[PDB]
């Protein structure tokens, strides 16, 4: 009984749908402004449904109304980014193409919850609040577990040890100012503090991954020639499970921060719990250094926000 | 310890990489001719293992000599058809990759099970056997289970059933010439011709659906603008997953006919076990009228093949 | 002392060679990516070369740096297209080995005369310039003297006349979009005109011979099994020798458009005067009918050329 | 007036038709037994006139009665060889062919002068000669004129001078046992051992320059992937001109020897003129150490002239 709206159907939009069809998680509604692509990856998608053993309905379509009742919504529509340029570059075309959306959304399902995913991710998540009508709660905007997961994999790597239950969290906008806290750093439970006590690994390694992790979407860019599809969608499905399941879940997202962390009025990534309501932040105790660059980052994500409103007209 | 090497890094082989992550099927190697893009799809890849819990490793390479020691090789190097082009098109295009890829895995790892896919698909599984030199069970291509996926889609769907038992026999070469056996369609259990005698399905409806399946390759190219690739890639799986696990299931794949449906000396798609061992064909009772449509499609098979092998040099 | 660069050692490449060792036109510098081809061909014109008594140097090779202070360029580099298929049918394959010759010819020898030739070749001309930052002038592409030869050769057998002073003016794409203008067809000076008026061809007679112009490309794919050879080499080697010796002669070609007939900002098949300084556009008064057929062509021309940027991303 | 009909319409075949187009030899008659190839081949040559301006007559057929009364024959209708072969492997197939030539120019055109290019070549003229029933003046091969380019060129490298007036005689069969003579080798006049004298080249150089003579053609093949074609049929042309224009020239090529240099009833490589009348041998006077290598080639074509005849029951 559960509708879940693709709004894009590019690479992330169809592994979503995968992903989706994979754990039963809902029937699909593919929407793309482009006519046919989403009635082929649809027939794409049956056919692997009936391989798989997976019977939930699948459709796609161009038309907009199509996207009525639709329990989440998971948008994707708009540019990518391409080699040299940086996910600002495509606030002028995107914010157009996001508040369109939005006020699509505003008519056809003014009850779902909405995971935007089109760049720059913080400031279109911003947008869509605004042109959405919708709750705060109910919107948010993957990138955390993204930045997360690309962490805690490095950190992985140079501790010998598996990803599996490396655990970080990562604050900011989707961009090259994320916060990383190190402090907030665990493997399977034990912090990375002492693993560098135990000199397993040094705070100018930290340093270096770090690094690679704010640049990692630029660097898969330049190698593959496309944007990462894979682990975007992943993280994706882990936030709609979060809230089909009611499951309750810490990640860190894009979210609508309202006093927390000396910030109101704005969706920047943040930690925040998923469930049946939507994404709702939680305040931790930071040092004033890690809220110093938390803050900055906030600062930059605030003027890109400005921007964007100020482009659409 | 299971090293599968991906030969191409394009839409099908990275799906297939995904799906073996997602079942830990084993170690990935991922090849292709371009330089970055393996590494770039590894880096995806990785990031998508860390956020579902999998740990299996994940190489993006350009030096084949990295395919050693593969126990499971798929081949999608290749081009695609376009819009207006039939896959017979690729032949001499195909032909030249398919030989040195033949090539090098002769040279790297004989020892290895090759599920071959670049088009036109049963022209390409005799042109690699030709160079190879690998023995003929170690080798097929997957197709019929992709059009069996298709044609029992749609019977699913006329039936008003679900597509999960509906199981069916699809001889011959992967394109026009397909031959769909009704007699070999069953709903759990239950033959085909059951529902006919029932009226809930007539025999211009099958026809109808046996001409879909025959252009359905066509039809995701026009509608999506690219080929098909999720459905592809979750055959293959399946093909791997049933020499990996010595299952013994029997699919329809491009294997090596020896004396079985009055041919000889050619890979083409006909019904075969698959195990520890390798693709075995096994051979079925068939009317007159069914066996002379084969055999009529093993011919163009048959042409085709050697228009290959003369276009090569 | 002047050099002579064939990019692409095939059938065309190969017998331009011939037809500058002929004329003593200059040094020959056989170039193609396929390791050994041009080294054997430069062997068999070294021998051929010394039956008939020319003396000039003749350089087989697989390094493209030996292009370097080429005087004369000539692109055949690409794919060819087999019955069956359209010149555009090769736009993909064809314009991303012209990208990567152009990026070639910039930094190794960026005061050449270029004379592309790859399919479809208006398109590629245009990937040409945009990739390989020479001036406009110093570009063209064979097209028209080829499709020009072949009407006026038609014309000829109707006529029974020589073909040695029939001339004649084509414009637009090498393509079925082709405009001969009858008006600017002549028999050693006398319009084609006075032939109808005559009773000697009728107007029927001469759009059958529009039409067999427009096929012929194919027609000779259909008979021969490979594209036509001798035809394209003698017209190349007659824009060759315009520009060595200043000729100024008046030709079709592929020409940079800049106002003239409409069109600005494309490489399109023209009239145009080749001379030490290049290829230079010239614009005769048409009719309001030619006119509209002319720029129709250029759409197409447009229309593809669009297509190719776009897919070599 | 004059008709040359060219007996296979290959690469040799359509190059010499285009170097008898260039001179105005003749009108062309382009036999092949294959369907559409010497009509498409015929087309591109008819443009290839009109842009060069030669009207000859230019006709494509796979009719061989067409043939009749042509005053030239050049024979390449036959299989070639690939790497790894020797020319001595094609023995059995081309004989075949070379007879049924043989017998086709008996009844439609015995009055015709008759070059034979098919390999191994100089067995293959004593084919033609035995089924053809023509005078064997009016029958010879091309052969001694493509080798001795061949050495020319390689001794003119060497000694830094213009192969244009470097003559030479080499005697033999078109194989590895050729004799190439130092003695009649000349630079402008100046015998080739005056140069030795000078110290401008060795004898051990020269005996490297013959070996690289031998294996040229083999090396081409290697190298090119097909076997040389250009300077083929310039050699062709050069003996059909001496035909055609009575120039008697001194050539070596497969001619009947009739007690010349101890060798009687056999077509092999020697000296000989070709003028109207046909091709004639010449006797010089050799070493006994020349004579003794002579006579060597001459045994290897003895016997297998008598192994081609036996195969061909």
């Amino acid at each position: 009984m559960t509708k879940i709206a693709l709004i894009g159907s590019g690479q992330i939009g169809a592994i979503v749908g995968e992903l989706c069809l994979l754990e039963n998680l809902g029937d699909l509604i593919l929407y793309d402004v482009v006519p046919g692509i989403p009635q082929g990856k649809a027939l794409d998608l049956k056919h692997f449904s009936t391989i798989l053993g997976v019977n939930r309905n699948i459709l796609g379509t161009n038309q907009i109304e199509d996207i009525k009742d639709a329990d989440i919504i998971v948008i994707t529509a708009g540019v990518q980014r391409k080699e040299g340029m940086t996910r600002e570059d495509l606030i002028g075309v995107n914010g157009k193409i996001m508040k369109s959306v939005a006020e699509s959304v505003k008519l056809h399902c003014s009850k779902a919850f909405v995971i935007c995913v089109s760049n720059p991710l913080d400031i279109m998540v911003n947008v869509f609040h605004k042109f959405s009508n919708l709750p705060h709660e109910k919107i948010c905007g993957m990138a955390g577990i993204l930045d997360t997961s690309r962490y805690c994999s490095l950190i992985a790597d140079k501790l010998k040890v598996s990803a599996e239950d490396v655990n970080a969290v990562i604050l900011g906008g989707h961009g090259d100012l994320m916060v990383p806290l190190q402090r907030y750093t665990s493997v399977n439970g034990v912090p990375l503090s002492e693993f560098v006590k135990k000199n397993m690994i040094s705070q100018n390694e930290i340093q270096e991954i770090i690094q690679k992790t704010r640049n990692m979407g630029a660097e898969i860019i330049k190698l593959a020639k496309a944007s990462a599809a894979f682990a975007p969608a992943a993280a994706i499905t882990k936030m709609i499970k979060s809230y089909l399941y009611n499951e309750n879940n810490l990640f860190t997202c894009a979210v609508y921060l309202n006093g927390h962390y000396n910030c109101s009025n704005l969706f920047v990534g943040s930690t925040a719990k998923i469930n049946n309501k939507g994404a709702h932040p939680v305040e931790f105790p930071l040092t004033k250094e890690e809220q110093d660059l938390y803050t900055e980052s906030i600062a930059s994500v605030q003027s890109n926000t400005q921007k964007a409103f100020d482009l659409i007209k």
